[PDB]
């Protein structure tokens, strides 16, 4: 058989409910406050009625219809046209400050039945509990409710609030009553930095994904979620060549980069990494073809006086249309946010060929877990979409595992001989091409850069 | 007495040798566990496999889902439930308030001790002990003491499911560890870095002995729920290929049938090239092949096999290979395992390839590897198939080299302005190697593996 | 959901634009976070930067002392009471009135006209009054007519623990729509402010925690570092060296010397800051190790005169200890005796001391902060760095470094980085002596 | 010895707590539900009425004494035949579904009447939730220790714990029940539980400190080993299955020797392991093999291939090879089985390969923990013992008396193996590295 579902509209968290929230039943949406209960909240009757046209009710214990309006209103929910077309019902049940409890739990089965709801919402459960000091009775009421609204055949979401982040489901043992489904909402105070999560912990007769994701509540788009087990092991692959824009490292790679690839470009600072980067991005401009660039390193004005003295011209390729350098901190916000900006331009922007600098920026401030999971999505979306993608990774031993991902690992390393800091460069792997197996010697100019003959009497320094 | 206690089997694969044969038949056991850890599940597979196997009436009271939504809850676990329900093979005594507006014994002891007499049930089931007390304290507790004495007059294995507050805390709320102290097993459902990992434990077994600790288990649907116990986890000379001749003349022959190899190195080195010969050399015998990616594409895998020239659509076509293909963050270690077992029993494959093991590695802390890799070996050497596992060495510039018969190490080596490579077969159990590190070329035709270096 | 510009250095970026306006916020804490100041800057700068009349009440402390507690920061706040563009009712016990002190809190909101009002510990009232109807009376017109009547309320709360619930008796559940929470974390044994607004219920905030300052003449100083490079070269101070490095430093430059304990990394920062003070521009030197005594032997030795550079203003040594305070703690007056001196070049000797006075964070997050600050500024920065990651931060890189030759050991100096120029890729030989460096011939 | 103490009779006990329990004062056996309490009380009883014709007397506030005849069967006590030759007596103070006072009056005539020595109240912390009247509840458990003492007996008085590293015992029966106090504890450490025993005080007399290691064994109970395990060494030499290094170690092992085979993947320890044991049952003597690594079959092959059949070998009975997963239990729980099967195989020669295996499911602090008490054990109880440990190339060393190093090493143009022995205390030892190879026959030196 099968427990039916209803889509939420929340994208992500129907691939983490495989499906949705269990049809006909209540959920339990617990979190502390500024989680995201009350938004995740509206999405649910918002896409309940602009796309199934299934009428929602939101009983309000807390905050008032004419505050909800204005605050969800930013997240371009035109919920008015939806009260007036009696899609939506907003119930004030927010006590004034200037039988209360049996009375307002039957003006809200007028509600359901007034405007037939599938889609109800009990906003801030737990306020009732502040309100009717009969907890008793509020307790043996509620799970009236509960009965009700399932007999009523609706699929209900009542949300909670919590004391402690990783302690209890709720408070006011509301764990309990409503018990057949419960999401919890986190925001997690790490490093002086928080991270919304999100995790469904049961679903009674049905499966779902077990653990907490990555969410966020971005204005303008609501919460969205971005499972990286969503993330299926089943993008393309092609034999097309690409340009790196230095057709000797071209040759060295046997044609030169596959389009659907990601190159790895190791080395120490100095070594020439933001080098192979400008021309990479200016192969693409010269082509015609659109390029990015997110640094993590330096400002426009470096990254563009740097260029400039290589014989890159960014501002025009910038204006022209064919390229957009991003350029951002990592210390700003957090990798989850990182990488929805980088998500969000994409599609905008819609590149042929990415570029990061540096990976190492970013795995600074972070975990090593944190960035695993970041590198390891964002490389996917990447080569789902067919995107040539260029990472830049320091070696902090002047003189992680992200290679396991890349297809190409091109080094860069120092080299000292005879009171002369020289470089080399080697292609490390090509994945599915010859490549050149030879550690060359390069030298940096105004040109660009000029890879040259292997360094013979090589003192093993590479690797 | 002189009856010592009887250890009635539930079925449930693994409890049955955690809990050396089964429940203390004739006495009720707790089934505690925070929301979501699996008590109800687990409590009707108990009764379920009764009725099935034993031939067991089984009788569930439910304080909390009502009968109707507990029969569809159970539905996708591919249980029959209405066709055994419509028999009086099964009993749902329903004790939750099915309306409200009203205000005991009266909804308890006789209503149990119908079911029990008139399904003439010789299991039973009494769903959350715990809500009890949240609808109706020391009456409550004076009723469920008399219960399981009254039970275990009438001759009944029960489990008696409840719910606590912490995963390592307090081992039932409302110390109902006193009412029912004498068998008393725990499910917890543990955070673990946002990633969520199931597990059952017999704390006591009163009379008896049981495998002490916490045993991992997952809920899958069509099966129900599935403990491994790897500890309960408890013959060839036929010499295979590799699909490098050289490398078989290297291991003396090649690779014994009933054998897991290990290939270990860094990226670029050519381990999955010689999962590609491995799998091929089947293909080309006629034997068949079973490949689980987790770290390319199947699109990508074909690509760069079909430049060391190795047609896998074609063996793909014949229906001698199959590429799995799957991210690992897809699910956990324990449900990767229910699902390779799967597809072996299935496709019923000669040879297997896990590439890459250190991808799944990444998904799981050391302890739930290491159980991971003791139940996959043991399954393939249990189906009689040679295997070989991939593993990137930390090493770019152990627990499966102990269970691994043959390990193959990949290494990059700097031959002066040049970035070379190297194969060394480290160990060889039964069979003379060579013991030297030899560089090797790849090409076009596949892996030229060449001089030995000094 | 429109936001009112606090004034607060540094919130209005955190905020957003500001603190939802009509709507009350709670900005909860700990005793000695910030709390009574942060109040008072917002119904200060208001008044001064746009009239917006403001009404603080006080539950706890007293107005004339409230007024002398904030007379250092330098708000003329007497004449606000004055002219009536700020208020101050004594709602604090003498050393009843539920309704009473309340009802006379509207009034002067209706008198003055105010837009602005603080309610300082609305946690105190609990303490100050016997039933916890006190929660009836805050969730009432307190917070109600204030939406009523159009104001910007701040509600301030005390809080137990740092990492723990947002208050005390449950006022979040009274003032649920906006939160901030002040803390001072301690952590070691020093402490750390820093701020936090994790709710504005219907607009967005930059989520976690930010360090903030209470600077003495200003105020709460909320550093939101989360928010033009020229080609005008500036010579090194040795020639030799300028050279090596295509001509010079870029001003817009971060340069990074490095190497052990007497290769010479305070050599180069001597005649960094004495090429500035000899072309008549100001040098600042942010000592860590050494004091403005073995300072100024270090450099008569190597023939460098500060004495005139003090004369014509030119030099400037700080001279502290990476003890004092934490890492936040420092910048500060670097911050500012920046803005009060005019830096063209200025040095930090060492960093390495900094960085063991702190986590990787505390020195990560002090490198970002320490490059913008000039670099946003156009003055060249030199840093010392011991060698027992700025690497990739810094622009230009020096490596002094020991070499053992001949039972001698030698001296050696190499340009391993610099961007935008041609380097001298050569490990040249380098000599001291009572004139300064020679670089030499390489090895 | 100042206060007597009377001999328990549980392995271990009477050892830890230098003579037994102080004989004429209770002691409380305090832990969480699955400690083993209840077990170890009876252990108490059955071996007064036994060994010492000591009567005992069971009060059980919990349990029917039906069932605790029942669960304390296999262990294999006619406890039912004693009750009839009025040895024992088993006191129903459990509670009815449908007085305390008078309960004590109950079990003071059955001390009198049987004429006990010693005294089981089972669970004092049940009758505080049984009976809520709390201060009346608590002058009882004094009036009962009060009078206990005057009649001489030994009392156990058992209470339970709610965290295992907490409270000594919940409603503070601490208070009443002084004097001695033994804690059982089961903790969960890597999904593993570890059962151990503490004498946390005895008032006037001696006792070892800390927690010590225990087990229930079905058909045995309780059984302590004290770690602090007084010995014999001879120069009696024994074979190593290697003639070659029988004469590199100076006329073969020591028979009283830990040996060490240390070395690199591939280099030769388990075949050293394999002619270890086969140098015992071909020379007349038994073998251990603890193997965590190997499975049976492969185990086997290994063998086979060198010329070793093992399983003619278990089938007379001279070998037998345990195989176990070092994530199977703990390693505390590990050594106890070792000793178990040792007491019982009774081996000449023991074997385990290998340690680096067991170092893995373990910290540094309990790995040196099980390899000093394997070491100990081995050499109380006078058995040659051979260790293997993997090392790079690819601290048992200072408690080893020998080691044998494998190593790779190139030579005339060949990436060869190499052995060398480089310790033996009480011999000489060739202290050169000699190269070797590996066939169908074993070992060859050369
Ligand atoms: N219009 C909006 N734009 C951006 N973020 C918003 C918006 N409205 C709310 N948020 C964010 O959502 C968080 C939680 O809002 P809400 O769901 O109302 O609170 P809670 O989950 O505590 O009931 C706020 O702290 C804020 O960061
Ligand atoms: N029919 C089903 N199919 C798949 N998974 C199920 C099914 N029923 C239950 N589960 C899984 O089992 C978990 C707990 O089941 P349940 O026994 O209801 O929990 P508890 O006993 O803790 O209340 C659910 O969160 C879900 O992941
Ligand atoms: N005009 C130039 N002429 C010669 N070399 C230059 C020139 N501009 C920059 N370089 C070289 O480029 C190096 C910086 O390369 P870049 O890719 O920016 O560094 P990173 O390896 O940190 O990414 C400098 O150290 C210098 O050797
Ligand atoms: N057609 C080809 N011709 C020559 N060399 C190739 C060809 N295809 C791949 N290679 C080389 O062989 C390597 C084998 O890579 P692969 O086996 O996927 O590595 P790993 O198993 O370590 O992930 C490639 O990285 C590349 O260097
Ligand atoms: N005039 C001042 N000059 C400098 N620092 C001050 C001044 N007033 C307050 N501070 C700083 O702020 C702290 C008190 O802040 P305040 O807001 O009064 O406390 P609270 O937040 O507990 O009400 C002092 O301990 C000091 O660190
Ligand atoms: N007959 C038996 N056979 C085997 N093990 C037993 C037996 N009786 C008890 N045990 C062991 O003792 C444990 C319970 O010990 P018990 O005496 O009940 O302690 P407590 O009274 O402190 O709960 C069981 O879980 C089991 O490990
Ligand atoms: N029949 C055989 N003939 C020759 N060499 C063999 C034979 N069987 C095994 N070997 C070699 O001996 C090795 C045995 O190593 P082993 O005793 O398991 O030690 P380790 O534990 O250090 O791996 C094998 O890896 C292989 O190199
Ligand atoms: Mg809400
Ligand atoms: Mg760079
Ligand atoms: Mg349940
Ligand atoms: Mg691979
Ligand atoms: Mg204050
Ligand atoms: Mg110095
Ligand atoms: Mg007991
Ligand atoms: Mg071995």
């Amino acid at each position: 058989l099968a427990i039916e579902k209803l889509p939420t509209g929340i994208e992500g968290f129907d691939d983490i409910s495989h499906g949705g929230l269990p049809k006909g039943r209540t959920t339990l949406v617990a979190g502390t406050p500024g989680t995201g209960k009350t938004v995740f909240a509206m999405q649910f009757l918002y896409h309940g009625i602009k796309r199934f046209d299934e009428p929602g009710v939101f009983v309000t214990f807390e905050e008032s219809p004419d505050d909800i309006l204005r605050n969800m209103a930013s997240f371009g929910w035109d919920l008015q046209k939806l009260v007036e077309e009696g899609k939506l019902a907003i119930v004030d049940a927010s006590p004034d400050p200037e039988f209360d409890l049996s009375g307002l739990l039957a003006r809200i089965n007028h509600a359901i039945r007034k405007y037939k709801a599938k889609r109800v919402v009990i906003d801030s459960i737990t306020a009732i509990f502040q309100q009717f000091d009969d907890a008793s009775t509020v307790r043996r009421e509620l799970f009236r409710l509960v009965a009700r609204l399932k007999r009523m055949g609706v699929t209900t979401i009542m949300t909670a609030e919590r004391t402690e982040e990783y302690g209890p489901i709720a408070r006011y043992g509301v764990e309990e009553f409503v018990a057949d489904n419960v999401v919890i909402l986190r925001n997690v105070l790490e490093g002086e930095r928080r991270r919304r999560t999100i995790e469904i912990l049961k679903f009674r007769g049905t499966s779902h994904q077990k653990g907490e994701f990555p969410f966020t509540i971005t204005p303008g788009e609501g919460i969205s979620i971005f499972p990286l087990s969503a993330m299926r092991l089943k993008q393309r692959s092609s034999n097309v060549r690409v340009s790196s824009g230095v057709p000797e490292l071209d040759e060295m790679c046997g044609g030169g980069f596959f389009r659907d690839s990601i190159i790895l470009v190791s080395g120490a600072t100095g070594t020439g990494k933001t080098l192979l980067v400008t021309k990479f991005l200016e192969g693409a401009c010269r082509n015609g073809e659109r390029a990015l660039l997110f640094a993590f390193e330096e400002s426009r004005e470096q990254l563009l006086r740097n260029a400039t003295s290589w014989g890159i011209d960014f501002e025009e390729m910038e204006r022209d249309g064919r390229l957009k350098i991003v350029c951002a901190y990592p210390e700003s916000t957090g990798l989850e946010d990182h990488l929805i900006m980088i998500k969000e331009v994409i599609e905008e922007f819609k590149p042929d060929r990415i570029a990061i600098d540096s990976l190492s920026a970013l795995e600074r401030v972070a975990s090593d877990r944190g960035f695993r999971e970041f590198v390891i999505g964002l490389t996917s979306f990447i080569k789902q979409q067919e995107i040539t993608g260029l990472f830049t990774s320091t070696t902090p031993t002047f003189m992680s595992h992200i290679s396991t991902i890349t297809d190409t690992i091109i080094l860069l390393r120092y080299v000292e001989m005879r009171g002369e800091m020289s470089r080399a460069i080697n292609v490390l792997k090509m994945r599915g091409s010859w490549h050149d197996k030879e550690i060359r010697e390069f030298t940096i100019s105004g040109k660009g850069m000029h890879i040259g003959d292997p360094f013979r009497n090589f003192t093993r320094i590479l690797s």
